[PDB]
């Protein structure tokens, strides 16, 4: 295959999500949906009376559901969060200003999301394609927590004053805004709950979100495919425009990202309504895109496989990454996987490479790594593979407590 | 050792927790704390200004913290939950009445509990002895979700009208109250989120909870040890009094429970205040109990070890259960565990035996079993070990869809 495309749809479930799902199903592809459950509460200020129908359809159809936070951080866009806050924030268009504030509260929005999803669909955990507790994406933010060595932030994603498309807006990736600094801490809190978070390579969107009637300015399928071709193996998160969409320190050439392109789009762009003639204009683009992408030799996959699942009978090279039971691992040596050689906290063939900061077993730590253990921070003074009896509080050769 | 005692303390963290912990520390034991975070918000109507200090002290001292729900189900004791609700329910004493209503909302209380703990103590996940997301106990209810074949419910725990100790109160285990039925679904919801729940063998308590000044009538250390001795291998959950503390269908003789006694008590009983002189009277009883139990040949363990942890080097017999990373597994083959053979979703030496009802990988299913899969229920028609390819919807020879 020329490469793998991951269609990711953010900000559903809304009425428009239904026909989108239908197109994916007619196109013969699975996608990943990053949902905000406030639409199920009917307070997300969209056409959303079919929200639960959409959720069920997405899952019944075998699409992956991931966590996009309960309310898309709209609580940070308003004075007091309530039923009108979505409309209120839509009135101002201030979504990317002060987007993140209290990272603890903001991370909690991800847990609340799951409460709400599991309330409206009490059976959701019986779907293996429900990954709301393993996979996440941050509102506004091309930020990544994939592996211990594959982590990077959207350093201009959100602002403390001006919108990124306004005159006078300035960003200094070396000195990110307060909103971005909070969003980084949110990334880290989720990683410690065992989430992976992913950004994107390309965005099926208007040039910027200041553009009026956004749904009326999506790229056609062919040019969009050209854009995908361009993004393939070209470290697209660093070159992407506009500036607030970049991941400046994305690890170019990282093997996990090779031959892959993650597409971001929004369900709401596929609706005839207040953003333009999205259903009429853009549903066919999506149908055509999927068709011509396959013809070009691309395959489509979902974000639960972005990190390839560990698989018996597969030969791994030392240093290769797999996903196993929601946990990322790294091959200690080149070998062919056997049934009883699975990655674990004691496997000799694998070390844990989750993108977390809490001290964890069977991790290959490097000098300078900082870990959290029983509420204190410790510098890794000597590189080692962690194990149960080498806890940072009692192993002063391996760890030094920070001041 | 004669046996293992699991000291388990419910309803914290409160001011009284501090000196409880200290006595445990002085006695050289670890215990398990089933906490309700509403005390951290200061609305649980106890002396609880030191609630955070207590939480930190339990964790720092190495005690296990488990989930008891955010508000101990007081939202079901009042018409509108708020800051005064604890007080309001304490005025009427109606805690065991309609305690469980909407099982989905009630289960969500357990997840809200974790959000609140992680708000007041944002480093809490960096403690390995933090087991809030793995171990739980339902308010009022001697119910168990331990393994696929070790589950039983408290069929008279809560009522639809009278307090259990009132004249006129009747309970029929064969025809359980609606509150009991709701609690049974809560159990099942939690299990499908990967929780184990455990009840208790003996309760260090007043005769029943209608007893005024309940802290004043706590069994002395020596007689309490007698109660424990009697509980050892005697299926105490079936013989326990009062009626509402029973687990009527507890699997007597079940291998995981042999030589073990789980003790329930409440931090609030060790306080000098509104329930009697608990610190003065009861802390010394705790201290002495710990001392004499050790002398009698008992050891103390915590609930994260109740299902013994899989350990490299240990020999297991086919049919034995272990816990590994929060998941129960049953040995397929008698053997001596090695590094590379951790129990898992793909092990040929272990099958998953979590007490869940959702279809799950690598479970030894038996004809008659019923599983949930993508929102539908299926009857196991032929015994088999589940695997990724053998999903209920595509295996009409292994499963039969139910109406
Ligand atoms: C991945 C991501 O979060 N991208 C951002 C978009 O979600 C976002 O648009 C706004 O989303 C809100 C939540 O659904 C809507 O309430 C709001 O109406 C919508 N704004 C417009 C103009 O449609 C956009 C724009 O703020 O930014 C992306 O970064
Ligand atoms: C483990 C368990 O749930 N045990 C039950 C106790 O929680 C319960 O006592 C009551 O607990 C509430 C929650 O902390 C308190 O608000 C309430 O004041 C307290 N009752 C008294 C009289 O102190 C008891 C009795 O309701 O039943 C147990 O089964
Ligand atoms: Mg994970
Ligand atoms: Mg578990
Ligand atoms: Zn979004
Ligand atoms: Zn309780």
């Amino acid at each position: 295959p020329k490469g793998t495309i991951y269609l990711t749809f953010s900000d559903g479930p809304v009425n428009a999500s239904v026909e989108v799902i239908k197109v994916l199903n007619q196109g013969g592809v699975k996608a990943t949906f990053y949902f905000n459950a406030w639409h199920l509460d009917g307070i997300g200020d969209e056409n959303e009376d079919r929200a639960l129908e959409a959720l069920k359809l997405a899952l019944d159809s075998g699409h992956i559901v991931g966590n996009h936070s309960y309310d898309h951080m709209i609580h940070n866009c308003v004075e007091e969060f309530g039923p009108t806050s979505g409309a209120d924030c839509n009135a101002t268009g201030n979504h990317q200003i002060h987007s993140y504030q209290d990272p603890v509260r903001d991370a909690a929005s991800f847990e609340q999301n799951l409460i709400t999803l599991e309330k409206y669909l009490p059976t959701i955990r019986s779907y293996p394609n429900y990954k709301g507790y393993e996979l996440a994406r941050l509102p506004y933010t091309n930020g990544w927590r994939v592996t211990k060595h594959f982590q990077a932030d959207g350093l201009c994603a959100t602002s403390d004053n001006l919108k990124p498309w306004e005159p006078g807006y300035v960003c200094d990736p070396a000195n990110p805004s307060n909103s971005v600094k909070a969003s980084i801490q949110v990334q880290n809190i989720l990683a410690n709950q065992g989430y992976q978070t992913h950004g994107w390579d390309v965005d099926w969107a208007p040039e910027n979100w200041g553009i009026p009637m956004p749904a009326n300015s999506l790229t056609e399928a062919v040019p969009f495919l050209a854009y995908v071709d361009k993004a393939l193996n070209s470290c697209s998160p660093t070159t992407i425009e506009p500036i607030n969409s970049k991941t400046q320190e994305f690890p170019c050439g990282t093997p996990l990202h090779a031959d892959k392109v993650i597409v971001l789009t929004h369900d709401f762009l596929f609706e005839d309504g207040k953003r333009g003639m999205g259903a009429t204009q853009n549903l066919p683009k999506l149908a055509e895109f999927i068709r011509i992408a396959k013809e070009a030799g691309y395959v489509f996959d979902t974000m639960d496989n972005y990190t390839p699942r560990w698989s018996v009978g597969k030969t791994y090279q030392a240093g290769e990454y797999v996903l196993y039971q929601g946990v990322v691992y790294k091959a200690v040596i080149s070998h062919t996987a056997q049934q009883d050689w699975a990655p674990s906290s004691t496997s000799s063939l694998w070390t844990n490479a989750d993108p977390a900061t809490n001290w964890t077993l069977n991790v290959s730590y490097e000098q300078g790594d900082i870990v959290n253990y029983k509420g204190k921070r410790y510098l890794v003074s000597v590189p080692h593979v962690s194990q149960q009896d080498w806890t940072p509080d009692t192993q002063n050769t391996l760890f030094t407590a920070l001041e």
